[PDB]
């Protein structure tokens, strides 16, 4: 019972579909896929017989392998591939003793492990990107629906000038659209790893002709990209995954702290989909991943410093944090879809909250309107003293302005009601939402 | 088959005893322990009947609970305790319907989860500290045995002056002894968490009298420390665990990169215990943890920034990285015991490597010996030109010194053989090892 | 004009006294102090003449040295000490040509640089600890004054149960008191660095007798601690500074996000000391450091992985992040003193905000009071439905309870007013503040 | 004298040209550039008179501003722009009192600061990319020259199979070419910041018409990119800089640890350009930055979590780490150019080191050659026992193979000399270098 990893300590991903893509047996399967695709590619190239490739492929199934034994024998070589290869070789030998000779021919641990890593990453990135696309669809709908829903723009925790929830949602959309675009691009460029014992491919084998044939076949068999050079110590793919997962988690973290700001008791402008404590749990889960993935990504970025032809530790430090980043970001993406899809916007509570500073939140809109008649510098100086006196006498900004002798008869009454209305001073928030949505 | 976490991606801890202390079901058990100890402490205080405490305790067993259901229901509240409490309540109800009313009385999720966290940490720290003590015993034996084993001190990757492997091992010992001392001190000071819904303990209940009685009983029932204040947002214990685990992993990482420097093909002064490639896998595993725990610790330290009376995410970000730190550091400690216990020191290869700079490595010892007869500044200037000319004419430093007219007749021949012997110029490395070992 | 570092990009420390302790010329001075104290200690031990020590000491003044030349010549050896030593040697030579021979005798770059580092750290830690003590005095006064000032405890961004600002301030005090205690302890244990070229002290020189005399004198001349072993690659002091600075910054970050939560427009329970936008700038500055020091500390912790007898890079990576940590934490400490000293608590706005959930915030206090008459499980179930119906019909919790037939005549009216008063349901917050303040 | 930042603690960038691009006065200048370009763009759009734009531009010079006063007044608002604007306004007022009214019209602190940030970043990225291009030119020459220079491939610190220094240098080239490509792309896409007080641009002003005219003019006046939306809390540009600087530093760190591995005393296959201790200082400096920038980048990535319309701290945490990343990576780039340009390759010492395992390093090449005559599985099993017996009897691998009865007469003597020659078993390293160089 002590082997089960249920997501007990990580509810942001527990029960979400990324768990099955990136669990230990999924990695074991990915490593078997890499082995079988290698023998298939070597067969298509002519270095081994097709019947051997067919038999190895048929045996390359996690169900044929003892996961716990493979994982526990890894301490002998610091990686699981030697144990895996021996287990796969016996499974093929049971059925086809001639094929077993061809398991793992000319190959090395890192080719199989890193190729499996990139296969797990490609499959997890497909899920992450599909969820990000779902989030973006919901966010674009929020952004269009609420183009004209006024609310208090908040800077450094205080009301500043009014804005629109549509504009805020378009910013959420911008981040999510950006992350989904990078996830898809990174997914299409993840490479296989075919290098041999020290990156010369000596074991797999005019020379340019057979290299390009084997590289083109291994790309076909794996579906992964063909890289310029073996990358056993050129860890660009891992640093890229590090970067796009930390960006994705951070972007989703941005939505999460925004929802928490808007969802708190004193504000109550939004609510997450549902004693009588409806805690914002979805944003809490997204945030919990955002406070984890960047630190994990930094450890992954440092592994670019990989010495010689295979690092004695820095490569080994990559596997678990890479799996965690995929897992946490995948959970956060799924959670963000749920959050964006079910978010409840309370437009009336937003309008009401605009009145909380007693007109101070429009005092830059009023300064602009008075500038033709007072001058820029004098209008600002006049609104500053009013905003302080209103924030002393407990009166509204309109009340205090209506007692300044400098202002008598300066505007028709109907125009004063229009100027003091926070719901009208939204700048060009509307034109910004359209340009965002036209893209 | 997709729930098994076997350590496939983390061989530094796979198969080591810390895995069972800190796996998901161990945390579930720790949380049940915290619940049962709370009811026992409330019974000893008088707030509930002892038979209820006895029945709750007997039901508070991981085998009575569905781990996967608890973990997957946590998405509803962002933590597993509500689901756990409901599962424990049904288990007690099957046997004793009056006791079930008392499960989780007056309590809150964070009291149970954090108390379980500190119980897991205390038990894992006991194992980590015991292994560190075993490493230190082996290191002290290496340090004593090799007090006089000369070798090249290396600075910025080049031979500098000679030293002793005993001195180097005493530095390893110093780090390990330091980490083991902090692990034991932190272990004795980990506190329970008894705060109630927002840290006032309103649900658990002249006032100073019943507080101190309940606090003293909960400390007795858990064996954990009693803290001054509820620490739901005073995350000192977690930051402390963060700090001592990152220090421990880093210290062990220091031994690991040293072994790798000494174990490489061109050096071969040590070997790890055992085609014909005996890779230093133990140091590789220790190093892999050292490249992971500090990044994880930094995420844990940032959670000190926990807003209000319970953070909406920063507390949630603590559980998985804390479990990983305990797990990776525990594996690294176990691996370090194996490395220190079986390390093979090749004293003759150390002596031979001292000769690789053709005497240049003793040219500060020779400058010291010539200073009475040449002057400090002139002896240094004279050894500099010799060390360059020897590093040009391909001759030894002794050969080049034997042609300088300034040096003719300056020392008896027997004294020249003594000065040029790298094995004698070890400074006070011997007296340093003794002082280290006297402590 | 391009050499000035004014704190333009780091307002949290600009203009604060820690800037002068840890600027480049302060480090140059600290390194000169380390040199001069070494010659003084070697003179007290008998290895050089006292007049040479007196002359070197008198020349060991930053004003006698070209800072920019020293800093720019460091690229030749990757550290400034060789250039510094040459500059100090000429300054002493101008006055006393016999003393100049004794500058830097038997020594090495790292002894001087790390000793200077620990001197800068000791002096900066004295300032940091003194400010933390000032913050703690103000916080203890806030905690005592507001022992009985009721306010809404907030968990996961929502009102939970009532608490007291006194309790919250006592938690702030707890963190600050803890950090100030560690800063002072670390300050008293910072060691000097006296190791020689590779940690054997060969250049500085029965053997145990002269070692202990030189070590005891260097401790006297520097005022720093004597360590068991040279620590050129045993980076415990740097990791300790890393840990206590990140803890300190994080603890202060906790106060800062709390103030921001309480200071926002919709809450307005506190204000920082002072158009009409009084942004919480002090908490913003403290927070900006809290989001920087932990990442810097993690880089410093990783340098525990220092290979051989002197690392070719990991030691060099320590200086700038260590200086930044001291600088940012020092600014944050000074800023926190200002924040704690001038914080404005609005007790009436706290009381008023308690009413925002229309009684829901007391529904656990009411469940406790009804338990003798309804049962624990039934009282909770009854308050849950009321809290939902009140959060639907827009009525208070008292209103909805007054229509449940189960509750008719259950309590005198006077007792209902007492139960529904949020200002009375503060648990044992009062007894917690006293215990905190008794320590 | 206490304001000078000379690079005393950071020799990797001291004296390098990036220091002047990113020092405090360069940022002050960049912020003045942003102000002046805004008034110019508002003039080209028609919102203010051109003579005012000309006068503001002429006054917008760091020499007209007190840097220290601006930096020290920032504590009042937590950023320097209010103080800067007041200083610029007086400078323009001295000459042209009508223009002074137009300084900073409709604008906000973050527009100016972030636009200045992106200007500093664009100018520093131009330098970083130009140096990376210089490094890549030198690396491509090393890669071509040494296409056929055999050397020991090293995996997990031990000889594995032979490779070529040309192949290794092509991997260095791959990383540097990749980083230089991303630096140039990021440089072309850095955006200006024009958002107004809360991202609605209310102060700067059918609506889509004037927005696009002002945005198109501000892009022209700054030379920066036009973004879809104001990005005051959409911190994609900063996270991108974070990512590409950490990648760049890490890639250069890879070259640095490789040089250190090859440059150490026992190996001596390369030397950096130049008693008799030629420490690898350039690689030490590059490495010191690689151990700093990733941690700094992680703090910068976390600031994607920026709440509301302007964060109360997370934006403020960006400036100093962003400047440090540009500064350290710029120094590392310059240092890497020097390292790649002057690197000394010792081809003969590489060939000699191939013999250190007494033929074991070719035992996979020999297994391949014997496979037609023994079988794959039996050839491997036969070379394993030989490699162990050779690593016991102290004999070469050829010697031990020449006594196995299974091998008698299996190959002509001339073919045995060819098989046992480490310089011939380089796999397809040659064809890999060409493909790398064709790109
Ligand atoms: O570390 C590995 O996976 C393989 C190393 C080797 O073959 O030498
Ligand atoms: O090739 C596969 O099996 C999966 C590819 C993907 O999920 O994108
Ligand atoms: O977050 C929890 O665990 C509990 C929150 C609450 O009771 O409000
Ligand atoms: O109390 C326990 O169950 C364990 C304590 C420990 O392992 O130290
Ligand atoms: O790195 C130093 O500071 C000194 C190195 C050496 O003396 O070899
Ligand atoms: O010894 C000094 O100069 C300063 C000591 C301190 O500031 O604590
Ligand atoms: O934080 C700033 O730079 C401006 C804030 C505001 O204008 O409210
Ligand atoms: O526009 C400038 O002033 C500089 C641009 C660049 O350096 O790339």
């Amino acid at each position: 019972d002590e082997l089960l990893d249920c997501g007990l300590l990580s509810p942001v991903r527990a029960g979400t579909p990324v768990e099955a893509l990136v669990c230990d047996s999924a990695w074991l399967q990915a490593m078997l896929d890499a082995e079988a695709a290698l023998t298939r590619a070597q067969a298509r190239t002519g270095f081994l017989p097709a019947a051997a490739a067919e038999a190895i492929t048929a045996a390359a199934r996690a169900d044929r392998i003892d996961l716990l034994a493979v994982a526990r024998g890894a301490r002998e070589t610091a990686n699981p591939v030697v144990g895996l290869v021996a287990a796969l070789t016996a499974a093929v030998r049971r059925d086809d003793p001639a094929a077993a000779e061809y398991v793992h021919r000319g190959s090395t641990s890192q080719d199989v492990l890193d190729t499996g890593a990139m296969l797990v990453a490609r499959r997890a990135l497909r899920l992450i990107g599909d969820d990000l696309d779902r989030a973006a669809d919901a966010l674009a709908a929020l952004a269009a629906d609420h183009r004209d829903t006024p609310m208090a723009g908040r800077t450094l925790a205080l009301h500043a000038v009014p804005t629109t929830f549509g504009l805020k949602a378009a910013g959420w959309l911008e981040l999510v659209s950006e992350a989904a675009g990078r996830v898809a691009r990174l997914r299409d460029g993840l490479p296989f790893s075919l290098g041999g014992a020290a990156g010369t491919l000596a074991g797999y084998f005019d020379p340019a002709v057979l290299l390009d044939r084997l590289l083109d076949a291994y790309a076909a068999e794996t579906g992964l990209a063909r890289p310029v050079l073996p990358w056993h110590v050129l860890r660009t793919p891992v640093a890229d995954l590090a970067a796009v997962l930390a960006f994705t988690a951070g972007a989703l973290g941005k939505i999460a702290v925004d929802v928490q700001s808007l969802a708190r008791t004193e504000v109550a402008e939004v609510a997450e989909p549902a004693p009588h404590k409806r805690n914002p749990v979805l944003s809490t889960l997204i945030r919990s991943a955002a406070l984890q993935v960047p630190a994990l990504a930094t450890g992954l970025t440092q592994c670019l410093v990989s010495e010689d032809e295979r690092s004695a530790g820095a490569w080994h430090a990559e596997w678990q944090p890479l799996r965690e980043c995929l897992r946490l970001t995948g959970g956060a993406a799924r959670t963000a879809v749920e959050l964006a899809a079910g978010l409840e916007v309370d437009a009336a509570r937003m309008r009401a909250n605009l009145d909380l500073t007693d007109g101070r939140i429009v005092s830059e809109s009023v300064a602009v309107a008075l500038t033709p008649l007072l001058g820029r510098q004098a209008a600002k100086e006049l609104l500053t003293r009013a905003a302080f006196t209103a924030g002393h006498e407990g009166r509204t900004l309109g009340e205090v302005l209506g007692e300044l002798p400098e202002l008598d008869g300066v505007l028709p009454k109907e125009r004063w009601e229009a100027l003091l209305d926070p719901a009208r001073a939204t700048g060009v928030a509307g034109a910004l939402v359209d340009g965002a949505l036209a893209r």
